[PDB]
């Protein structure tokens, strides 16, 4: 297939990153995973906005414009015709000799953009899933989505060991977001997610989700929620671009309520589906 | 010049790192720098060992014994014709699909290395540097030394934007270590040190100056201080493989003592000089 390489778009095999860049070296870089439906990008906008955001966030400016990186996405989908699935992409803050500081004279920043074929989780989304409890261990600025990700690799990890499609973090028995994804709980009609903050990605499924439960008229509250409490809520649920708004049953064996999909959630789905292109 | 490639001293232009080589998309790795002194490698065993741990912490197994890395090592200091400078070396879990856990089927972890020219630190450590006080935002695992590193990116940025040659870390106040070194305080000829737990990482250069106190029959307290305690200590330093022991005279402005170097910091440094190759 084709890789979307800097500025280029070239064949899979010419890509090789050179070992003093600095996402290599320090994961220094911002990244977004963006979901294609038919050959359709879902809220592209909003997820180039937010890697320009991210960039600018810890001081990394892209060397194009944002017309530019929309022509480059949408060229790369059709050049390795992509149905759906979704396109990794990212940004580092480029190659120079390894010292922690910003590099002395402006180096060019690294792009990576590549695409793959992969289906809606749609038995994930009628069914839902097993959920585990996993202590937030993670550094300070989660509201930057960077290649720092090591917390999250050894959390998602322990959930699969489980047995568990996602790792509920928690700071101190306080739930602030998944492993890769946003947590939202509902108890009464109302619908509860720990507020946007350094906390937290603020996730774009998640604004999306906010947005559909306002056009449905449905109470949000933006404030954080324990783990005691987690288990007590009438629904559970989490969001990520992959995932889109998949239901959380059961977390490490106790049932949320009877394990059944809940009201407000499918309400909510039925609402996201309005969106999809 | 020549890099290690797993196991072989090719040219650096015969490196292929890939896109989806997951210490370039996670951070998923460790590392490690030695100091080489005269052609002449400094605590290597100690350095090898830490890589190792390092590794197994996160769950990525080394396939070299540590004595045949260890023949690596040296191997690449006579290829490359290294005098005085450093070796930097790492190792990533590997390349596969992209995903948090980890690959289903282990997949063969990548190792890096390579040499740079780099003389000690004279004016350094006889004059004395400038330090800045940063809140220490990074992760819960800072006795792992991976590859998420930017944290101390911003931290080190911060400090040289400042005009200092080191950031000091602190969490609640209490400092914790430098954005690439150990901090030590000394008080009424007693050497303190924050203890090592999972808010530091356990210093290679910080085993040695202890053990150096403990050799000129100083005592040592491996105690933590906060940033008022640290402006009111008699003597100030900051130790790492390439810093070795470099005094710090002055915290944002703030004098330590007089400004000048320590006697005992001295004593410190004649000591260690008689470990040095
Ligand atoms: C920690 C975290 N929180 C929240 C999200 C969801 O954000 P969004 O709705 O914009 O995708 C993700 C997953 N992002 C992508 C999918 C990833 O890492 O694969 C995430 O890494
Ligand atoms: C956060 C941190 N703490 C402490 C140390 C000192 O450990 P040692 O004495 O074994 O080098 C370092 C420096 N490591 C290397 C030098 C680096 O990143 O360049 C460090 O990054």
């Amino acid at each position: 297939g084709y890789t979307l390489w800097n500025d280029q778009i070239v064949k899979d095999e010419e890509v090789k990153i050179d070992k003093e860049d600095r996402g290599y070296q320090f994961g220094d870089g911002v990244y977004e995973v963006v979901k294609v439906y038919n050959g359709e990008m879902f809220t592209v906008n909003e997820h180039i906005d937010r890697l320009y955001a991210s960039a600018e966030k810890i001081r990394i400016t892209i060397p194009y414009t944002k017309d530019k990186f929309h022509q480059l996405l949408h060229e790369l989908v059709e050049k390795n015709e992509l149905n759906t699935g979704h396109i990794y992409f990212q940004v580092t803050r480029g190659t120079s000799p390894r010292a922690h500081q910003f590099p002395e004279n402006t180096v060019k920043p690294v792009i990576i953009g590549y695409t793959k074929e992969n289906p809606r989780p749609l038995e994930n989304l009628e069914k839902g899933v097993k959920a585990t409890f996993v202590e937030d261990i993670r550094w300070l600025r989660c509201d930057i989505k960077s290649l720092n990700l090591l917390g999250a690799v050894l959390a998602k990890q322990e959930a699969h060991e489980k047995g568990c499609y996602e790792a509920i973090l928690h700071r101190n028995n306080t739930v602030t977001e998944g492993s890769s994804s946003n947590v939202f709980g509902i108890k009464d009609g109302i619908l509860y997610t720990h507020p946007a903050n350094n906390m937290i990605l603020k996730g774009i499924t998640r604004d999306v989700v906010i947005a559909c439960a306002n056009e449905i008229n449905m109470p949000v509250k933006e404030i954080p929620f324990t783990t005691h409490e987690a288990l007590k809520m009438d629904e559970l649920f989490v969001t990520s671009t992959t995932s889109e708004i998949t239901p959380v049953i059961e977390i490490d064996g106790k049932l949320i309520r009877d394990g059944k999909v809940g009201e407000w959630t499918r309400k909510l789905q039925k609402q996201f589906e309005t969106k999809i292109p």
